């Protein structure tokens, strides 16, 4: 069971408010993990205020992000309920492979 | 008018429909006042 997880997936990625900062951390990162460490609090926070006050998940449309948000942001600083999003999308990557 | 008269306003015509969607979505109004409208384009497509 991991579609209540796939249906915010859903509404992030084809909601037309997308944040445009994404794309630029995205790209600003490129799948480095040294550049998301020095960057991290700043994406826990836009994670945050995004699920907030929008209602998607964010830096969802990238592989890199979404990989990195899940391994290294599972500190703390990221309420649980966002963690497991992020773990549910890794681990519905891992199950279909 | 959601508060008090529990009515999403501005439906009757598909220009306020369609720019409260596109203009009041990063931030202004709640999310769920917000999801109707993009709920109302939503349909609109799906009709497409």
């Amino acid at each position: 069971d991991y579609e209540e997880t796939l249906r915010l997936f859903k509404t992030t990625v084809t909601s037309p408010n997308y944040p445009e900062l994404c794309y630029l951390v995205d790209v600003l990162v490129h799948g480095n993990v040294d550049a998301f460490l020095l960057i991290r609090t700043f994406v826990a926070r836009c994670i945050v205020n995004m699920f907030h006050t929008r209602q998607l998940l964010v830096f969802a449309h990238s592989y890199a992000l979404v990989t990195l948000i899940a391994e290294h942001l599972a500190d703390g600083a990221l309420p649980p309920q966002l963690l497991f999003h992020y773990r549910n999308l890794v681990a519905v990557l891992r199950l279909v492979t």
